């Protein structure tokens, strides 16, 4: 058996995805950079057996298509699976799209043709995505012309998805109805793609609602409409493909492969025949609203999660250090700080960035250097822990402020309670619950909160 960390060193965290963290890693010999998805066996249950997982992995490694993330290597130890793939630096598609000021059916067809091309290839090889959504569409690089790379093709079959809301934000919009009821095949990926297309041309989800369950209720009925004013600007051809992708009964839904031949794809992907190319201004602005909303809700939930973790870890670390403190003087040396922090990781295991003893030593060293000025031998375990725990908080609180600022597009400094409803509905915090909380933060408020007030609301919503 091969050991992951004998071959790769963790450089930095790329983000948090379905089933676990993705870490930028580097081969310790060749220097090749890779994006490693680390799946915690304790947080993510397997659906299949080891036989079946290894076969899929072995197949996946052999597949090559320009629109599918390349898998290079697969590792397993006691506590995790490590999926090693190519790293892409262009970010999520929609985050790129909202940075444009011009966006047309030609742009959308370029995009969707890639997606369908990737899907078609994977379906030929009898791999289904099932959880296809905009997060799973990355851009190869930061270029304008960058190819799309679909991530996470095949994992859904072998791993059971988190039931935590922080992990399933914006899943409901894209799931095919047959997935909800249990009998599904590869046509579910066409539906998901159709939802994404609808969004690209209108900037609104076709199936929408105030909370996760209302969205699902709409999905399951399967009814949607084109009566939004911004569809008047959209080709009939595009709407036709949409209807075919959003066909309820899977045996009647267009295949990925056939979707590629559809008139709309054939017409709007000719690099030069731009016969009518208006820019879909309303759509792009709806998408920017949509995206900012999703990202703020996500950030709020991870903020609350981080605050709950730091309660847990602070107490556990203190108890570990306390017991290591044989003097009772409240001081410890470096090796002991490292040992307890490893003992913490021994227990916690939510920290894929600490892939070996070498990662731990350096985090501890970041903190001991950060202890401002240094006396060597006898260190006040109390303050360490304060600062060691106070990293992650602000790191996930920075993102909160960033996301608040990004959502507040008119730079008003505040969020209206209408907007709060939308954000909390998306985050699935019950309506009565968040208003009670508001009322306690600012007893005088007039239907809007600034960043600090919003933050105070979140703290109350995670039991502080
Ligand atoms: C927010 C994040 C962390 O998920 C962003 N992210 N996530 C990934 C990513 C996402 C899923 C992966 C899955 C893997 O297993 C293969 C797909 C089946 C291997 C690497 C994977 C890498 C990523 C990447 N390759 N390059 C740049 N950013 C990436």
């Amino acid at each position: 058996t091969a050991i992951f960390s004998d071959r790769y060193k963790g450089q930095r965290v790329l983000g948090k995805g379905s089933f676990g963290e993705v870490i930028l890693c580097k081969d310790k010999i060749t220097g090749q950079e890779c994006a490693v998805k680390v799946i915690s066996k304790r947080q993510v249950k397997q659906k299949t057996d080891k036989e079946s997982l290894l076969r899929e992995v072995q197949l996946l490694k052999q597949l090559d298509h320009p629109n599918i993330m390349k898998l290079y290597e697969f590792f397993e130890d006691k506590g995790y699976f490590y999926l090693v793939g190519e790293v892409y630096t262009g970010g999520e598609l929609f985050d790129e799209i909202i940075s444009r000021k011009r966006f047309s059916e030609v742009d959308a067809a370029r995009i969707i043709r890639q997606v369908l091309s990737g899907i078609t290839y994977m379906h030929k090889n009898k791999i289904v995505h099932r959880d296809l959504k905009p997060e799973n569409l990355l851009l190869e690089s930061k270029s304008k012309d960058a190819n799309i790379r679909i991530i996470d093709f095949g994992l859904s079959t072998h791993f059971e998805a988190s039931k935590k809301m922080k992990d399933k934000i914006g899943t409901a919009y894209y799931i095919a109805p047959e997935v909800l009821h249990g009998t599904y095949d590869e046509k579910c990926d066409v539906w998901s793609t159709g939802v994404i297309l609808y969004i690209l041309l209108s900037g609104c989800p076709p199936f929408n609602g105030a909370n996760e369950y209302d969205i699902l209720k709409k999905v399951e009925k399967g009814k949607y409409t084109f009566e939004l004013p911004q569809w008047k600007k959209v080709s009939e051809s595009a709407k036709d493909l949409i209807r075919k992708m959003l066909t309820y009964v899977p045996s009647m839904r267009i295949s990925a492969r056939d979707a590629l031949d559809h008139e709309w794809i054939q017409t709007y992907t000719k690099e030069q025949i731009s016969v009518d190319v208006p820019s879909l201004d309303n759509a792009i602005l709806n998408i920017r609203q949509f995206q900012g909303t999703q990202k703020l809700a996500q950030a709020a939930l991870l903020y609350m999660g981080s605050k709950l973790t730091s309660q847990d870890e602070t107490k556990e670390l203190t108890a570990i250090f306390h017991k290591m403190d044989k003097n009772g003087d409240g001081q410890l040396d470096r090796a002991e700080l490292i040992e307890g922090y490893k003992e913490l990781m021994r227990m916690k295991g939510q920290d894929a960035s600490m892939l070996d003893a070498s990662a731990v030593e350096h985090e501890v060293d970041q903190v001991l250097d950060a202890v401002d000025f240094d006396k060597n031998g006898y260190i006040e375990y109390s303050e360490f822990v304060t600062v060691a725990m106070d990293r992650k908080t602000l790191l996930s609180r920075e993102r909160l402020e960033r996301a608040f600022r990004m959502f507040d597009s008119d730079n008003s400094g505040k969020i209206s309670s209408t907007e709060l409803a939308t954000i909390f509905g998306v985050s699935d915090v019950d309506s009565e619950t968040w208003k009670s909380v508001l009322s306690e933060v600012d007893k005088n408020n007039d239907g809007e909160v600034d960043f600090d007030e919003f933050q105070q609301m979140l703290l109350k919503l995670c039991g502080n």
